């Protein structure tokens, strides 16, 4: 055999070392780009933050630190505007390390933009929302529908790799792969974003490759885009998948 080619960047060393000794054939077909590009007027919109917001939506832990991070490297004060916020955790990472800053949130979801709708207050004023490398559409107009301006904190922006998509479609059409997995729903993306062939590659992925997911964030990502997952590892760990994959298919 099975050639399992993974459309992932950052453990893809792991990924062949341990494929190989499961009894596959690893590719490695990245779909994002290693550059990450800064947004302008990121630090301004943290300066904007310290001068007070009614909401603060937090949506990953990592993304958490980051700010506050970047908040001591402008020198300014966010724990402050954060402390009097109304402060939602979208999952238990971002919750997590709301908590180990001494700003506990408020209310918190399952880890998904769409558990939030519910927890949103109606008003008026200001709702930072941090973000990391990728805007959330769905929870931005949700806040304006409750009465918000939206303040972005997005420092980067995740960028796809446009040759290597188009180079991984062409692997899926070509049955040069049997099996490929996604490790995060921006990968899933990426890809039909940016295939040239998507109702082609949907179907290749429905019937003749099996689309292999860490995660239901993941998973649910594909069903969005027509893909019915072959696997989901719902451990959220790449080595458990590559072994769960491994008794599935027998
Ligand atoms: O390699 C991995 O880390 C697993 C695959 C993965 C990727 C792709 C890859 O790395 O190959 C990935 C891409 C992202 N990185 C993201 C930010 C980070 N998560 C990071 C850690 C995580 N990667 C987590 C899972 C992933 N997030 C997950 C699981 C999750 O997304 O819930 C986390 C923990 C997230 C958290 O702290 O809440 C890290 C640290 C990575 C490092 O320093 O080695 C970063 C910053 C970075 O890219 O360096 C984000 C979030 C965003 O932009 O809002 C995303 C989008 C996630 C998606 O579409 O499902």
């Amino acid at each position: 055999t099975m050639r399992i080619a993974y459309a992932g960047l950052r453990r893809k060393e792991e990924f062949k070392a341990l494929a190989e000794k499961l009894g596959f054939t690893p590719l490695l077909f990245p779909v994002q780009a290693t550059e990450k590009v800064p947004v302008p007027e990121y630090r301004d919109q943290v300066r904007e933050l310290a001068q007070g917001v009614d909401l603060f939506l937090a949506t990953t832990g990592v993304g958490v630190r980051d700010l506050l991070e970047a908040g001591k490297a402008l020198g300014l004060d966010l724990e402050g505007p954060l402390a009097k916020a109304f402060r939602l955790a979208r999952g238990a990472k971002a919750a997590r390390a709301l908590k180990e800053a001494g700003l506990p949130p408020h209310a918190v979801g399952d880890g998904t933009s769409k558990s939030l709708l519910p927890l949103l207050p109606q008003g008026r004023g200001v709702a930072a929302l941090q973000l990391y490398g990728k805007p959330l559409p769905l929870l931005e107009n949700a806040l304006a529908e409750r009465g918000y301006r939206v303040l972005p904190l997005m420092p980067y922006r995740h960028l796809p790799d446009p040759e290597g998509i188009l180079r991984l479609e062409e692997a899926v059409l070509r049955g040069e792969v049997d099996a490929l997995a996604f490790v995060a729903a921006i990968q899933v993306e990426f890809l039909f974003e940016g295939a040239k062939d998507p109702k082609a590659l949907r179907e290749a992925l429905n019937t003749r490759v099996k689309a292999l997911a860490v995660g239901r964030v993941t998973a649910d990502a594909l069903r969005e885009w027509g893909v019915k997952p072959f696997y989901v590892d719902e451990t959220e760990r790449l080595g458990s998948l590559l072994q769960g994959f491994k008794r599935a298919l027998q």
